[PDB]
């Protein structure tokens, strides 16, 4: 109760900023997460014994893949922390509880392959979950870990608060399926423009929480150029492995996944920032003005990829 987590001064200051990188020391990431839960939620939200045990089980169930790994989980949770801390009064006690945990759990047991590769491989998960294959799996894994003895961090909630938080987490994790993002942002665009957006409407909050989840999930494009550039290598390491596996199934992969087409990456990053990232953080800033720094950083990095094409780097 009277035990705080404290960070070194540089982290204590830099963790509050959207562009914070969690660093290369794996053994500090759990404490970083707890630090963020205590400041975002309270010293009281979770039994520390239970939280710590949950955190290490979740870690254990992320795999040693180049991008969709434990560092990604904590990175995405930190971006949610920054959004929540810059939008204090907009979010309920349960939502701050649910969303940090949703972010930490959102890619549990990711194998480094897209839902498309699972479908074409005919993976058993593709027969169990026809759409949002991995995302339904990640939520399923979150519930399994919560039901490990001594792991139920939500035990102190009423029955109804419990059903609400697991519902917040389920919707939150499903929303990380980028195939659902396009329609979600367009609906939020019309609502904001026509003025029908209403955060007291639960179906509306759901959509807004989903956009936050896309924003946190894509947040590697909102870091300083050197972080963003070096994370790009990790995402492409998976994409190329997935392309290799498509060739093994006798299917020419899209250029994004073809390691024989590295030359097309700068242009592919332009398409990605223009088609996906810039619209995401634009709509998010319109709805949640204090999240503007993510849009600004995303723009700085689009400009960095333009310079790569032009030959200036
Ligand atoms: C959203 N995509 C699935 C389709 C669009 N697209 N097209 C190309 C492309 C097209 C043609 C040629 C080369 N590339 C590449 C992308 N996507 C990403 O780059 C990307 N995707 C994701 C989503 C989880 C999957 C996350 C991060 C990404 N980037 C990144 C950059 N910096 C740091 N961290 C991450
Ligand atoms: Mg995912
Ligand atoms: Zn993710």
């Amino acid at each position: 109760g009277l035990m705080q987590f404290t960070l070194p001064v540089r982290l204590c200051k830099e963790i509050e900023l959207f562009h914070f990188d969690i660093g290369p020391f794996e053994n500090m990431w759990p404490g970083i997460f707890v630090y963020m839960v205590h400041r975002s939620c309270g010293t009281s939200c979770f039994e520390l014994e239970k939280l710590c045990r949950f955190i290490m089980s979740v870690k254990k169930n992320y795999r040693r893949v180049p991008y969709h790994n434990w560092k990604h989980a904590v990175t995405v949770a930190h971006c949610m922390y920054a959004i929540l801390q810059n939008n204090h009064t907009l979010f309920t006690d349960l939502e701050r509880k649910g969303l940090l945990i949703a972010c930490l759990c959102h890619d549990l047991d990711h194998r480094g392959f897209s839902n498309s590769y699972l479908q074409k491989f005919d993976h058993p998960l593709a027969a169990l979950y026809s759409t949002s294959t991995m995302e339904q799996h990640h939520f399923s894994q979150t519930v399994s870990i919560l039901q490990l003895e001594g792991h139920n961090i939500f035990s102190t909630l009423s029955s109804s608060e419990y059903e609400q938080v697991l519902e917040i987490i389920r919707k939150a994790i499903i929303a990380t399926d980028l195939a659902l993002y396009f329609g979600n942002r367009k609906q939020l665009e019309e609502m904001y423009q026509t003025g029908s957006l209403n955060l007291n409407n639960q179906s509306h909050r759901d959509r807004v929480i989903g956009l936050m989840m896309t924003a946190c999930d894509l947040c590697s494009v909102t870091k300083l150029w050197p972080v963003t550039k070096l994370t790009a290598n990790d995402i492409y390491a998976e994409f190329w492995a997935e392309g290799d596996e498509m060739k093994k199934l006798g299917i020419q992969p899209i250029p994004m996944m073809d390691r024989d087409k590295k030359d097309e990456v700068p242009q592919g990053q332009l398409g990605f920032y223009n088609a996906v990232a810039i619209p995401c953080y634009t709509t998010l800033t319109q709805i949640l003005p204090p999240t503007e720094p993510l849009l600004k950083a995303c723009r700085d990095n689009l400009s960095q990829w333009e310079k790569v094409i032009r030959g200036e780097e």
